[PDB]
């Protein structure tokens, strides 16, 4: 157990994570550079290595903070994002060559200040799986209902169900959603109106009302822990 | 009154609800896979018959409800629901045969958790219907405007009272409005802008300010309560 | 003055108002019907005199509640928007022709709930006018530069400080902005991006900053209201 | 020290700083005027003079300014905006000629509503700081993900990071993203939805969330404030 404390001593040193952010950013750098055809007729070779080197510390530092954290690392959200990014870097030169550049999302899990945001971020998203969920099995219920009545004439939009989700969601951004969609549509079915605008409606009513009830239901939240608080000392 | 209760029992127990929702997640699939040609080339008989069973069920299931709920039954939204929605895919084999999709919201129906976000969500309507009633006048009045400005040169977008409906949601919207709409429409009528960017900017206005007031005159009610408890206690 | 009297008690009568009210929506239909060039073709000549009708009793009306009223009508924000749009549909029989069915409106001005709201709406608009001011600052501001920049080579959108005035309302909706004018336009002006990008983050900042500020200012007064009746009862 | 005060009362007199606005409101209709070719066909050689002594009683203010603040003054934003924006108008007769208009936003520096609305404004931004980082490399990285999948085959849109990164911005502003990016992408790369629909929830989530929570933890601190007085008030 003594080389443990030793490599825990460097795992959790202040230097320790400071070269690694220092790794992001430079291969943050890196890989933009080799985004230039031109950078890369020059100094792609160098580069590449350098993502090789990168990704070999990366590597070993992964390893060295299971040895340290153990069990406990696998049960950490941003140590399994650390792990299953480094991991796909890992799998031998598609869509994977791509995904490496996922790891520069290892400078919100190496800086405190980016976890508490996207933590916060996230924070929110448990109590709105239900609506998530509503939501979805709207968009289900309407794609359905779309590639029947759609997808005959207008394949590209409606043909599939898969297609007709892709439309919904297009509609619902409200991108093209008329002059795209619903006015040639209607030159074939005169009442495709009837369909899209409450679908509209809907949609963006649902979308409203989450937001004001996250705002709401917050207040009434900090307004009963002030209340509870004033209460005391009243009580007292 | 014997059976009553027996049935009673069925109705009311925990094993019938959960029937009958297996069977709109059921159905839900089944009306997925009928919607590839390649599927219903291979099975879709199987398909017909098993929305035939689950069609024959709910409506059996209807009617043992009113059984034991009686007038309640009426008198209830959600009951009335799923009633018109199993009574449409009733309607022996046009328009209908695609409203048969609607029974899947009977989730909704049947899930607590549904019924209390969409209950939440309407909640807030009754509120609302006066800014919808005076938004509603508003467009009334400025399609009749549009239609006898722009109908007789510009026939799709203004021609009746109808398109003119539409065109204006779709400015409301704000899709396409200028490139699409009014850009075109000033090249005859230089000053339709005089007409369309104030229509836009209290569409807009109204919306917004419609979100604000409820945010505030809900935490004001929130207050409210608030006040009176500690007041409770101050006076006690 | 018994002659003001009996007046008096017709024009504040309920069924007086009622009957204004009645006018206002049977005229209302007739305005949507007159719409339909069919429609005018049988029914027009009785349309016609009903207009003629019911704007003879609206000026009636008018000249009833001012004698009633005296000065106070003048004064009062109501009055006057029935006053002008009584005397707009009196012109005469262009433009006013279709002002004619502002005389709608009408039907704002006579309902209590109607007037609530409008008021309500319109009493954020005093807070607002010097960040209208600053933005409409902004619009010119920009709209001097980018018709400098781009209307020689770009006329329609920019040749013209009104059209600029204009593109730039446009693009503030974010309504075709990239596809529709800055790509065009960085095809002649690479750095087209870095005039409009900016604009877009300032408008947009500027429009949520004002929402949120409304809301918190809001509940902050509510908190300072509720504050002070709490302390009073401490206080006692 | 005579002459300096002599010169501080003119500089921190009511008068001086109207003359200054005066001049800011005249050379602010100028430029408006400058727009037009027949305007400056008749009148330009006058405006260009007016220009000039504008831009020279300007310089000769700022001289002051300095003279009588000292140090102070370019520890001050307003100056220095000041200071910088009459410099730019300094520069001898490209984008600097254009640049000059900037001068007339001296109008917000120099009216105290104006400030505090920008301040204002600007206040929120300190503390987004890190969410805009976030965002920042949240486009950074899909920009070299979207550069690299689809910059070969649609270079206008992503051949190279920033045009990706304009695209990217475009996407987030939901402007033409279905029908004129992600749709043809989709052509030839079946797949690219996986890519922008996620993009597209990111980026509208965390700005929602934004907005969400500066009023939350706005109320929240308001809430705080509120407690502390009534505890006050209880403990005494
Ligand atoms: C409440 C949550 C709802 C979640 C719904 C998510 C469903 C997303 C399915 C997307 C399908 C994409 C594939 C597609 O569009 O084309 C494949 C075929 C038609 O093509 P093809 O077979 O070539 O003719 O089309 C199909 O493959 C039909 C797909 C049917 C699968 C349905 C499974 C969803 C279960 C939801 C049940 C809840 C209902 C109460
Ligand atoms: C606050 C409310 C927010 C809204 C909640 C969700 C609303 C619905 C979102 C739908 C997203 C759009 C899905 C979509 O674009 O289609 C994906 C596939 C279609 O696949 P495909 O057949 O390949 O067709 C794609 C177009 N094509 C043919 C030209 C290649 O069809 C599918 O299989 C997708 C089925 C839906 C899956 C996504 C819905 C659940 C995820 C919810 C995300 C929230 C998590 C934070
Ligand atoms: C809440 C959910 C609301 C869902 C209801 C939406 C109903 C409107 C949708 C729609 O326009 O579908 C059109 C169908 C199809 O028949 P239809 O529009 O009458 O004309 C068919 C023309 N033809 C011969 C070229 C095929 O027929 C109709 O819509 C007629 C109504
Ligand atoms: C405050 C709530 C306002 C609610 C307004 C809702 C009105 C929606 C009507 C939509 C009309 C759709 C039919 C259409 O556009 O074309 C039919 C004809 C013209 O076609 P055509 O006859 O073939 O020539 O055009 C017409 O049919 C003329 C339709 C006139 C009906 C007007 C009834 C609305 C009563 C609102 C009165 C309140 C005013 C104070
Ligand atoms: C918070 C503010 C939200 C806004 C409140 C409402 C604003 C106004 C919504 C207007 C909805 C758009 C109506 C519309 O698209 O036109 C429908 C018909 C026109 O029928 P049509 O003559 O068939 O023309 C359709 C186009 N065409 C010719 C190519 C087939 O013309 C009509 O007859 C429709 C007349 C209006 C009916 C809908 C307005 C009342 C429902 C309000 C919904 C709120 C409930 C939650
Ligand atoms: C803070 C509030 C700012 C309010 C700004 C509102 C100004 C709106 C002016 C819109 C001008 C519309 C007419 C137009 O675009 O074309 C007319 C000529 C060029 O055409 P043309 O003469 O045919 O060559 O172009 C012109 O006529 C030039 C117009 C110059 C008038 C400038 C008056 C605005 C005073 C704002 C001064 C505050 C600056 C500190
Ligand atoms: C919360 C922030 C909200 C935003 C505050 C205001 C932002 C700026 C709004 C600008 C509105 C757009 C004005 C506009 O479209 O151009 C109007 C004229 C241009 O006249 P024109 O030369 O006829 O060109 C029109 C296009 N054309 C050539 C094809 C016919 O050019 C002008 O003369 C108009 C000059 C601006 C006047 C309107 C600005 C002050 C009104 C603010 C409204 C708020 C009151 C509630
Ligand atoms: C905060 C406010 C920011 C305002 C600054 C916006 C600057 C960018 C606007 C812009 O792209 O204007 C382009 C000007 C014009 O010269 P330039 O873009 O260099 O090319 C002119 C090409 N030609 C020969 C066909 C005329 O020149 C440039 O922009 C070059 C920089
Ligand atoms: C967290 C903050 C992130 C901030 C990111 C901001 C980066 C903005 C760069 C925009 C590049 C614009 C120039 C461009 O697109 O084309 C130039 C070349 C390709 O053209 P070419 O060389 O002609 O082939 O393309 C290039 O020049 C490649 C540019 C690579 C520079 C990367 C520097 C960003 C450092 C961020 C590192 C943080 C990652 C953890
Ligand atoms: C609440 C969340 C708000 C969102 C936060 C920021 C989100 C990202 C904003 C990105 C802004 C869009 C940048 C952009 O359009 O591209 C600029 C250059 C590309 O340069 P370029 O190679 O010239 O390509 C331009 C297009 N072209 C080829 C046809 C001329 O590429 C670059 O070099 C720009 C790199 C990003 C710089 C701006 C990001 C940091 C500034 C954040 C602003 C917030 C301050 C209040
Ligand atoms: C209105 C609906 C539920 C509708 C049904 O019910 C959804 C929207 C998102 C959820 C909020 C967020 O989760 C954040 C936070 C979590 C706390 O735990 C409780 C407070 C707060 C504000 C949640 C209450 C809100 O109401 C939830 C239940
Ligand atoms: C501002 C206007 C009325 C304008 C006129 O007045 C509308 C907008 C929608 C309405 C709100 C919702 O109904 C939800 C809830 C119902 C409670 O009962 C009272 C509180 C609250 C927040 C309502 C007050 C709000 O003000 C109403 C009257
Ligand atoms: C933030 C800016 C001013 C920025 C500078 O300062 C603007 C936005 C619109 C204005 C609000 C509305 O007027 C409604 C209401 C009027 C009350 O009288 C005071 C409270 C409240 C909520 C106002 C405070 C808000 O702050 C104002 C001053
Ligand atoms: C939620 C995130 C931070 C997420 C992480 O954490 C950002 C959003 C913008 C920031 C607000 C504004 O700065 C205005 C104001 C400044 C005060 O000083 C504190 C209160 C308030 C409302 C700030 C708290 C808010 O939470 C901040 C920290």
């Amino acid at each position: 157990s003594h080389m443990y404390l030793r490599i825990t001593n460097i795992v959790e040193s202040s230097f320790f994570t400071k070269f690694i952010i220092y790794l992001i950013v430079l291969n943050g750098i890196t890989m933009g550079l080799e985004t230039s055809k031109t950078f890369m007729q020059s100094f792609g070779v160098y580069t590449t290595l350098f993502n090789q080197i990168v990704i070999t510390i990366f590597t070993i530092e992964i390893i060295l903070r299971i040895y340290v954290h153990r069990i406990s690392f696998f049960k950490d959200p941003w140590s399994l994002f650390d792990f299953f990014v480094v991991a796909i870097s890992l799998v031998p030169t598609e869509i994977l060559r791509v995904l490496r550049v996922l790891r520069l999302f290892r400078l919100v899990t190496a800086v405190p200040q980016m976890r508490k945001i996207v933590s916060a971020l996230i924070s929110v998203i448990p109590g709105m799986l239900s609506v998530i969920a509503l939501m979805t099995l709207f968009f289900y219920i309407f794609a359905i209902m779309a590639t029947q009545l759609f997808g005959e004439r207008f394949p590209e939009w409606f043909g599939t169900l898969g297609e007709s989700f892709y439309t919904l969601f297009q509609v619902m951004t409200l991108e093209s959603w008329s002059m795209g969609i619903v006015r040639p549509l209607m030159e074939v079915y005169p009442y495709a109106w009837v369909f899209f605008i409450p679908f509209i409606f809907v949609v963006s009513f649902v979308m409203i009302n989450l937001v004001v009830a996250i705002i709401v239901d917050a207040m009434a939240i900090l307004n009963q822990k002030e209340e509870q608080h004033i209460i005391d000392e009243v009580q007292s």
